[PDB]
């Protein structure tokens, strides 16, 4: 479900630079998602390059990048923009994996996205109405 989206997500953004998910490895919800992501890298196109920019992926230091980012984010609270930034930022890591020849760590990002999903983020999205309130507010 949380795996689902983060599935989903990892899946389309890959997609986008030409890379498979498979290689690697509701809907309404998962079409939200998906669309308040793309509007996202645009609006906020410049904090996505200086992200990418500063990017130096290794096995060795990947979570640590992932857990520094995650902390920041939303270090000041959570809000559904926020929560769209961390799928955009799994998106992003995924994919400089790929392009580092670092494929073996797509499945590992997603792990970790689900994990945060599951035990930091889930108190957060039911106490504001689960996903059915991001469609309602941000759908379409
Ligand atoms: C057409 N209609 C139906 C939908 C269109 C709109 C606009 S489309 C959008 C989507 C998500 C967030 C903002 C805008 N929808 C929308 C609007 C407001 C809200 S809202 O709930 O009011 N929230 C926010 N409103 C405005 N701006 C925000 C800016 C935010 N940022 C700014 C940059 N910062 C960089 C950063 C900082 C720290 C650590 C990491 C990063 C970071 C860097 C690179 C990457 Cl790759 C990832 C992370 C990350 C947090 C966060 C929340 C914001 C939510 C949504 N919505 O969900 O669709
Ligand atoms: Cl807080």
């Amino acid at each position: 479900s949380n795996r689902e989206l983060v599935v989903d997500f990892l899946s389309y953004k890959l997609s986008q630079k030409g890379y498979s998910w498979s290689q690697f490895s509701s809907e309404a919800v998962k079409q939200a998602l998906r669309e308040a992501g793309d509007e996202f890298e645009l609006r906020y196109r410049r904090a996505f390059s200086d992200l990418t920019s500063q990017l130096h992926i290794t096995p060795g230091t990947a979570y640590q990048s992932f857990e520094q980012v995650v902390n920041e984010l939303f270090r000041d609270g959570v809000n559904w923009g926020r929560i769209v930034a961390f799928f955009s930022f799994g998106g992003a890591l995924c994919v400089e994996s790929v392009d580092k020849e670092m494929q073996v760590l797509v499945s590992r990002i997603a792990a970790w996205m689900a994990t945060y999903l599951n035990d930091h983020l889930e108190p957060w999205i039911q106490e504001n109405g689960g996903w059915d309130t991001f469609v309602e507010l941000y759908g379409n």
